[PDB]
């Protein structure tokens, strides 16, 4: 019990988990919050994460925990980037400066971290359905728990969050949605006791709200508002925006669309120079791909800007609504390979694969902002839809009026030998490269285009190669090694070949270097594979 | 003749020359026309029927091709064929190099989208509407959408796009769930709960969908307006053989569908297995579950045309300790991949996927061929994929499913399979591939469909060794081993794209355990297959059982 102070925290000292917080008398909660906000910011300040969402979360997160009895109860946060105070109040405050990193706990609810996370999130909107599967699973077993599922507006505006309702108020159980809403329909909403605004940071007259609430029939969505936050380095982003910037100014036809993700894109300037040419379609990756699609059928040469992981929403609208016309809709894939960070719910390890089964759907991995110059060049003069995927890190700056003549589908040799050729594109190129150096039989080719695959390259590799390797930032699984063993098949070719690449495994919060050492496709691990193959490793 | 007015209407031009008054003749020819010519290959008129009168309405108001009409789904959009110079090949629709039955691109200049999936028109409306807006035009924008596509994920968040953006454009909500009166009745208990307004949006109606001339003057105002608007509209044997309408040839009497199969073996299992739940997004006749949801009410749910919804919801399910299963068709199941992998892969849950229409299903065309979950599942971690010869495998399937941990898809095509008894549940090994035939000079790898091609193929050739494949993840990494160390060549076999499917996890498995068997990969090759029969596709796609017996004759197998 330490002296008053700046950060002094008596009441949460005492708080090792929900039934501690219930020994408060309402009257005390309001200082608790303030403790609550205190805590957040003193240790989740550095590395910048998502502070803002959750320090307007502490209030409605307080009360549903005085309220109701987690883990009997089920609360279910959407994103669960709002959930820091949930976190503190759920037995791991002296967690949260590991937030994100390896040995730490996830910056989103995961089910395997503790019994008090009802659903494991990081993609938007999935609240309101697992809500429903808890509620009706509830129903169906007799029992009598609450099932409350926190959304903020931005995640409520998602396709399958508005479906959810829609099927909730047609399905009329016992449950609580709290909107979220930090900004201040009828086809989704009825059914549904609607019940608000109320003001989102007045934490006793919430409890008081929510002791009426939590018992009555049916579904009910409790309106909150809150304020937001109350309390060298030149990306991929960056190349790619600079780029699209500089090709619309003498491309009229260019459009580029985002899924609610303008800044992480890298479209800021793009926004402000060709605020005609950019659409910002709201969170809904399904609205962003099937826009662009009715733009191409017009005449116009849409880009999706759109992250690897958040893609996945989309794959039926590329799919059905691009590739069936063979549409000029060009994919500019940031955050593509292990993000790290983030954990397993925003890596994105799987669109060399889930892309590479589309008919007519072209894939390139730039090693650099020239190459990402000349795929974007290429993709917006040719007919049919264009992918074209980078990580989150950086590359060198290039000069503006930097547009190379590409053409699509040609690998190129960076390093000579014959004995062991490693392919390999983008990030895994790097690593590749530095896994040769001082090895003159071992030869590299940025295997830039994964659809279609060079192959003429191929075979003469593959026809002369004791053996290959095949390095790729995404699932070993139907990605650039399944390709490559495709083409090698179809040709007859047998040689030996190692496919490296991401496990089939979800891979949990950590650098992308921790995971890329552990999977086994950097440098060093290269250099393993190599001498295994027989390659004679200098002394 | 039948129809005076219809004989001299070769496109919208001749249709702006009849006056309003006779328009309401025209919408009766239309009805007969529909009747009259598309009474036969399985197809659904109600749909089409229902919106003659919009339809007619649209075309006499607006200018197409100029102005872009959007038909969600496009099963609706008939007398939209009848009235854009199709009306001599409306006979030939849904059959190989005939019109396609929905809207197509590439069919007319008067089809402005290609539908098949529901809940698109919005998105694609959307976007022309921002197209037009970017090159200073005015043509009309109008998307035409069911109340059901209405519900769908893609459909309400697009609306919620569209009002924010105000762009100009015209959806016609074609209800025929709800009357007037219901539809007015629910809207006032709602509000009192303009509710549009905030959302962007202009509401009109609901009006009556069937009075021609009335739709027309309405049109004629709501065309003008700036921002958006919706206007909508309320429209109304005992022998041992059987002919098969869906496969057009006889099958055993004693034959059903895989659909009925399911039925029977999921409505058998839910009577011992409390936690069995079963979820579908609103397709209960199709994957056969009209029994199970009188027998089981309580543990039955349709989610409407939410495939996101349905998987998702199964996930809730599933971490509240049930066992549900989600009935879906392959090419729905496109829709809900992320929910796959985020909701139910990653904490690797309880879901039981029965995929049904998996291959080609033939006379839907590209939109439906289920064609692709082989690929797109076999990449998500933790996802087990089974491929039941027969009704006692998929119950062996089933069984294993719901009794261990975490998610397993079953994927059975279109057409049918015998009749198995009731208690018809063997214990199978998930993972294990089973020998049918013998034979080590070259062995034919294949599961469901593509394994009946197998076996016909390889009748009265020693040589050549049949295995069912009847698991792609895991495969059976024993036996592949065996047969691709022992073998010549390897033939695999899939009702499935070769790009990343049970041929690529062949050569993926062969490749780690550094064996080079010569592999002839057998599927649907990398293009998607317009309208035909089943039987039709595989033949020139080159899986069916002369196809295979050509490769055998190619590898140097003595073949009559
Ligand atoms: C499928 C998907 N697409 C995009 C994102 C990126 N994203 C993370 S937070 C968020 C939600 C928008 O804000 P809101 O739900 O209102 O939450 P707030 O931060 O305002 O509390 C978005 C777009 C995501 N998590 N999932
Ligand atoms: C994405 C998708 N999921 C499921 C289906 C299957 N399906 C075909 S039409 C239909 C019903 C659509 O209802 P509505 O739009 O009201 O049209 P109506 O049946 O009344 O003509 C369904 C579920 C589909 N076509 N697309
Ligand atoms: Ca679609
Ligand atoms: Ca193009
Ligand atoms: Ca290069
Ligand atoms: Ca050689
Ligand atoms: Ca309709
Ligand atoms: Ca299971
Ligand atoms: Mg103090
Ligand atoms: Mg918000
Ligand atoms: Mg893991
Ligand atoms: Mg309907
Ligand atoms: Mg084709």
């Amino acid at each position: 019990n330490e002296l008053p102070g700046t950060s002094d925290t008596p009441l949460l000292d005492q708080i090792h988990g929900p039934k501690d917080l219930k020994r408060l008398s309402r009257e005390q909660l309001p200082a608790l919050t303030e403790e609550l906000r205190g805590e957040i910011v003193r240790v989740c300040s550095r590395g910048g994460l998502h502070l803002a969402s959750s320090l307007g979360a502490v209030d409605i997160i307080t009360a549903l925990h005085y309220v109701l009895d987690s883990p009997r109860d089920r609360i279910l946060f959407d994103v669960g980037h709002q959930a820091y105070a949930h976190k503190i109040l759920t037995g791991r405050r002296d967690q949260m400066a590991d937030i994100k990193k390896e040995g730490g706990i996830s910056g989103f609810t995961k089910v395997s971290e503790s019994e008090h996370d009802a659903i494991t999130v990081g993609h938007a909107s999935t609240s309101l359905a697992n809500a429903l599967g808890m509620a009706l699973a509830r129903d169906a077993q007799g029992k009598d728990f609450h099932v409350a599922a926190v959304i903020g507006d931005g995640s409520l505006t998602g396709g399958m969050a508005l479906a959810a309702l829609n099927t909730i108020g047609d399905m009329g159980r016992k449950m609580l949605i709290v909107l979220n809403d930090n900004e201040m329909n009828p086809f989704a909403a009825m059914g549904v006791r609607y019940v608000g605004p109320v003001d989102g940071h007045n934490v006793q007259e919430l409890v008081w709200l929510l002791e009426r609430l939590v018992d009555l029939d049916g579904p009910t969505i409790l309106h909150i508002v809150t304020t937001k936050g109350k309390g060298s380095a030149y990306s991929w982003s960056a190349a790619f925006g600079e780029a699209v910037t500089e090709w619309a100014k003498t491309d009229p036809r260019t459009f580029v669309v985002t899924p609610a993700m303008r800044e992480g894109s890298g479209l800021v300037e793009f926004s402000r120079v060709h605020p005609h040419r950019y659409l910002d379609v709201g969170i809904a990756e399904e609205v962003a791909v099937t826009t662009a699609a009715g733009m191409a059928l017009q005449g116009m040469r849409p880009v999706v800007a759109i992250y690897s992981t958040f893609l996945q929403r989309a794959y039926d609208q590329v799919l059905h609504d691009v590739a069936i016309e063979h549409l000029n809709v060009t994919f500019c894939i940031d955050r593509a390979g292990i993000v790290g960070a983030d954990g397993a719910t925003h890596n994105g390890v799987f669109d060399l694969s889930f892309l590479r089964s589309i008919p007519g759907v072209r894939i390139g991995l730039p090693k650099d902002a020239a190459e990402l110059r000349g795929m974007l060049k290429y993709a917006q003069t040719h007919d049919g839809p264009f992918a074209i995927r980078y990580p989150r890190g950086n590359t060198a700056q290039v000069p503006a009026g930097t547009w190379p003549d590409l053409k699509w589908g040609e690998w190129e040799r960076l390093k000579g030998g014959d004995d062991v050729v490693i392919l390999a594109g983008g990030k895994a190129l790097d690593y590749a490269l530095k896994a040769a150096e001082d090895l003159p039989g071992v030869g590299v080719v940025n295997a830039r285009f994964v659809k279609p695959l060079d192959e003429e390259m191929l075979r003469e590799v593959g026809g002369r190669a004791r053996a290959l390797i095949t390095v790729e930032d995404n699932t070993v699984v139907g990605g650039f090694g399944g390709a490559v063993l495709e083409a090698l098949n179809s040709m007859n070719l047998h040689p030996t070949v190692r496919v490296l690449g991401i496990p089939d495994e979800f891979q949990e919060h950590a650098t992308a270097e921790s995971v890329h050492a552990r999977a086994g496709i950097d440098a060093p691990a290269i250099r393993t594979v190599l001498a295994e193959l027989g390659v004679d490793v200098p002394i």
